[PDB]
């Protein structure tokens, strides 16, 4: 069972679109790594994290909605749709959010954004 680990991973997914960040902040690790695509360390402890996130909270158009997740032992793979707003429609960005979860705190995180998407160019 690696119960521990989908707990954060699950509670912040929700919280995410919920717009709860005490909750989107509380399943991570004080000193917890932040990384951007491919490997950018945005924020080297959790302070930096939840403030990033928060910038991203201001937008009333911001929802993740998840399609797929997968748990490789202490890992989760959290494939969320980001809707934004983009200047030629929608604005809908399908990410691969990657946790490591040490000590029952997420330890990293790194995402990875996939492409830009728009409903005009899709079905």
């Amino acid at each position: 069972m690696n119960s521990e680990i989908e707990l954060p991973v699950q509670k912040q997914l929700e919280a995410y679109n919920a717009r709860d960040i005490d909750a989107f902040m509380a399943w991570w690790a004080d000193d917890c790594q932040y990384y951007a695509f491919p490997a950018t360390l945005l924020a080297g402890n959790a302070a930096e994290i939840r403030v990033r996130h928060i910038e991203r909270f201001k937008e009333p158009d911001l929802y993740g909605e998840l399609l797929t997740r997968v748990i490789v032992g202490n890992v989760v793979i959290d494939h969320e749709t980001v809707t934004r707003n983009f200047p030629e429609g929608k604005g809908e960005v399908d990410v691969a959010c990657i946790y490591e979860v040490e000590n029952g705190r997420i330890a990293k995180a790194w995402f990875k954004i996939g492409e830009p998407r728009i409903v005009s160019q899709k079905s």
